[PDB]
């Protein structure tokens, strides 16, 4: 019943979001069509996805059921017809199109990348690898409080397995991912922390798209792209310090970037880390 959405109360306020195969939106939901309605915002597949993307976005139905953290996107629940999927509302949107408009300290960052590592932390726990962990799918709901907004790539990850074998795709984020996804095709728990690595330069960044990883990759050149990309990672070569983020930050980045993917910090690792960092900081 709180899980059943009837589209006939369902009022479309504006776009939240758009990837490859889903849409999410911005809806009232006013059943009593009065005033003591909700903001909800409600993701869909897309016209024309394949029938392995549609068995998938079951799953990541399931998966968000499943998932309860204070730094997770809440469910709400499903509207049914096909399905879309119900969730909360988190008004101040994606730190990607938050940030560059904002004003956000280097304290209040550190809170927000320490807030991640704790929701990215329970997920690993609850066995599931994320796969898209990028400033885009981080949700802010108000100056203290962050959310993992997006589940579209995330995976459960079988019984005794360190690793994930993924398929290869050009919609893939590339510049967010390990030496290991790309040669390998493999997905770590480990992968995951690297995407990290990325999002937390990102932040630092003000998620600047002239400092963006695409650019600077770009730059640092001087499936061709992915390939010469690997060489580059595997040479050592990461992404440059941002003018603002600490020695000891970037450490934590390139502590996130190792290489070998063994030697990199786990979730666990980086809560209290980052929770000293934006302690000291003020
Ligand atoms: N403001 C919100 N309240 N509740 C939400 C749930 C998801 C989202 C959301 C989550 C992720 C994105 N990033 S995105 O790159 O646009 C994207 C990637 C995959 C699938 C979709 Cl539909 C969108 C954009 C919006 C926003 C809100």
């Amino acid at each position: 019943d709180p899980t059943v959405f009837h589209k006939r109360y369902l009022k479309k306020i504006r776009d939240l979001g758009e990837g490859h195969f889903g849409k999410v939106s911005l809806y009232c939901y006013d059943p009593t069509n009065d005033g003591t309605g909700e903001m909800v915002a409600v993701k869909a597949l897309k016209e024309g996805c394949g029938p392995q993307l549609r068995s998938g976005w079951q799953r990541e139905i399931e998966i968000l059921r499943t998932l309860y953290h204070e730094h997770i996107v809440k469910y709400k629940g499903c509207c049914e017809d096909s399905v879309q999927l119900v969730m909360e509302y988190v008004p101040l949107g994606s730190l990607r199109d938050y940030l560059p408009r904002h004003c956000v300290g280097l304290a209040q960052l550190l809170l927000f990348a320490q807030q991640i590592c704790e929701g990215m932390a329970y997920l690993h726990a609850q066995h599931y690898i994320h796969r898209a962990l990028a400033a885009r799918n981080v949700l802010l709901d108000n100056d203290r409080l962050v959310k993992i907004g997006d589940f579209g790539l995330a995976k459960a990850v079988p019984e005794g397995h360190e690793y994930y074998r993924v398929r290869e795709d050009g919609d893939s984020p590339v510049f967010w991912y390990a030496p290991e996804c790309l040669k390998e095709c493999k997905f770590y728990y480990a992968s995951d922390v690297w995407s990290f690595g990325v999002t937390l330069y990102e932040l630092l960044t003000y998620c600047d798209s002239n400092q963006s990883p695409h650019t600077k990759f770009t730059e640092l050149i001087g499936q061709m792209t992915v390939l010469r990309l690997t060489e580059l990672l595997e040479r050592g070569e990461r992404l440059p310090r941002p003018d603002r983020c600490p020695c000891e930050i970037y450490h934590l980045m390139k502590n996130c970037w190792e290489t070998e993917a063994s030697f990199r910090p786990t979730f666990q690792n980086l809560v209290p880390i980052l929770q000293t960092a934006q302690e000291k900081y003020q």
